[PDB]
């Protein structure tokens, strides 16, 4: 429903409706934008995410506290009925972004920055279908996201430096990812450490702002790490 | 869309999807109760005003942002055209329940807890509407508002105690009118004091659990005031 709407125009409409915390609206918006075909600026990726992540973020929240309900009476359908409608909605919402990834915003993505930023992305929003997944679809689920972050850091370690906060960012996650989905902490905690002793060193070459930036993230990867240790 | 859902299970999804914080959701299942033709409970009455005043809730704090930001511009019609949508799906929620309320609940309420409900929810939506609404049909939106309050005022003295829930919510909106809507400020705060004092005189008649449900009302009425004077 958007493809009568100028790119700007969708851009400018993604902005108000960030403002405005409409964050539906602001996925449409990019969804959208990006189905005009053109690559995406830094500021339009991070719009993109932001939307994405709002909107996935409130139904995880749901579907949390649905399966909670449910796990505990285990009345009649209701629960289950009500937790699968949630369930499939987001598995809709990651459907669509993985989808706008492989259709064409992955490879036409050269520059490390922006080739980073989707495969984080991919193994993001595989990660969010994995935390749903039951069974044997879900390891094929959880592959898909490892194989997505690893290539996303393969790249981040060639051509970024260890501070650049798409690379932070993407390592956070991933120790996420070991640690919430693979059943593998340890090496959760060896990644988190890692890049943040990394980072560490890194830090003198940075601008205040930069590092302001870099420190952010930083932060988030000690949080975790003392929450896991 | 809920035409096939027992009226039992509308109202436990309309629950599970309160406690999950998903208020479309809730108040989708609650139009649905309602459109089961049979009358609602109190418990069902507040159900079905809790999911729509916080659907309507966030439309209406997305509508002042864009509002403002439009005011602020006045580049081309992107904030205006926006705004719009936002006002026109605020709009859309609003007719949805002044339809509900039509069709047929005021009808038939015969019991003054309800018919007071019901009316002051008609009052509210009516001023919603007028929050948005420019000019001449603006006024006659006003009049709705005010005889729709004004009616269930009229009961609301006869029929319940001044520490009524209900009863002091309604006087609450109806002052909120009168300051917001209706240009009155000193109706406004007539009416806050004078419900105030006649509830600080009714409260040695309360329970300690009633009492603590009147005097948290009791203290918006206050609020309202210290605000207005
Ligand atoms: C609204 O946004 C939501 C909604 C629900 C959520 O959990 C349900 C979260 N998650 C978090 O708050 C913390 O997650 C982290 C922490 C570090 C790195 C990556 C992530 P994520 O798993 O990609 O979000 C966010
Ligand atoms: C999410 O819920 C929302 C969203 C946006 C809002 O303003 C935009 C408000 N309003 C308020 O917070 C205070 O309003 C009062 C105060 C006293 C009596 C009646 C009302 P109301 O005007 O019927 O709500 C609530
Ligand atoms: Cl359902
Ligand atoms: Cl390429
Ligand atoms: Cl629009
Ligand atoms: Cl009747
Ligand atoms: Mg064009
Ligand atoms: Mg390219
Ligand atoms: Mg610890
Ligand atoms: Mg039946
Ligand atoms: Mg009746
Ligand atoms: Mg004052």
């Amino acid at each position: 429903a958007m493809g009568s709407m100028e790119r700007a125009s969708l851009i400018q409409k993604a902005k108000l409706a960030e403002q405005a915390e409409r964050y539906e609206d602001m996925a449409a918006f990019m969804k959208g934008a990006v189905e005009k075909g053109e690559e995406l600026s830094c500021e339009e990726r991070n719009l993109l995410s932001v939307a994405y992540k709002n909107v996935v973020g409130g139904q995880r929240a749901a579907w949390r506290v649905l399966s909670s309900i449910e796990q505990k009476s285990n009345k009649g359908p209701e629960v289950r009925e009500y937790r699968e409608k949630v369930e499939t909605e987001l598995q809709g919402v990651c459907d669509t972004v993985l989808g706008l990834l492989d259709s064409h915003l992955i490879k036409e993505a050269g520059d490390a920055e922006s080739r980073v930023f989707y495969l984080k992305m991919k193994g993001d929003y595989y990660r969010y279908l994995a935390e749903v997944a039951t069974g044997d679809d879900k390891k094929r689920i959880i592959d898909s996201a490892r194989s997505a972050y690893q290539e996303a850091m393969d790249i981040s370690k060639k051509e970024m430096p260890p501070t650049n906060p798409i690379r932070l960012g993407l390592a956070l996650n991933f120790s996420v990812f070991h640690y919430e989905i693979a059943n593998s902490p340890e090496e959760a905690i060896s990644l988190a450490k890692t890049t943040f002793d990394e980072a560490m060193a890194d830090l003198h070459t940075l601008s205040e702002d930069s590092y302001k930036d870099s420190t952010l993230i930083m932060q988030l990867l000690r949080d975790n790490l003392t929450l896991w240790t």
